[PDB]
């Protein structure tokens, strides 16, 4: 049947993007923007790279939008599960930081029985 396994893939995806929230929050608290890349923060543009490669987790890809993001618009960290097994192939976990409140919400478009703890 494989329900726990499909939830575990969602949890893996979530576990790749969740640590990026702190790096987003810290950058924005300083008035720096956040961008994709795996170098270090660049004071010329005041851009902090997220520090992970798009392909860091072989279940799929990680993407930041907008890129660069300055906190004056909604920010998404997505995990697109292009490398997952049959239940989850093509499914997407999105963390959205809404600019109006500065708070994060998780959503998943997985078939609902496979949505992991800590997303909805």
């Amino acid at each position: 049947e494989g329900t726990a396994f499909a939830r575990s893939e969602g949890a893996s995806a979530l576990a790749s993007v969740n640590p990026l929230k702190t790096t987003v929050e810290e950058a924005l608290s300083r008035g720096w923007s956040v961008k994709s890349g795996t170098g270090t923060e660049d004071a010329t543009k005041k851009e902090v790279p997220l520090g992970v490669a798009a392909d860091a987790n072989k279940l799929g890809t990680i993407a930041l939008k907008p890129d660069p993001a300055d906190g004056t618009a909604d920010i998404t960290l997505t995990f697109t599960m292009g490398g997952a097994g049959p239940k989850n192939k093509g499914k997407i976990i999105t963390l959205t930081r809404t600019a109006a409140d500065g708070l994060w919400k998780c959503k998943s478009d997985q078939d609902p029985q496979f949505i992991p703890k800590g997303c909805s």
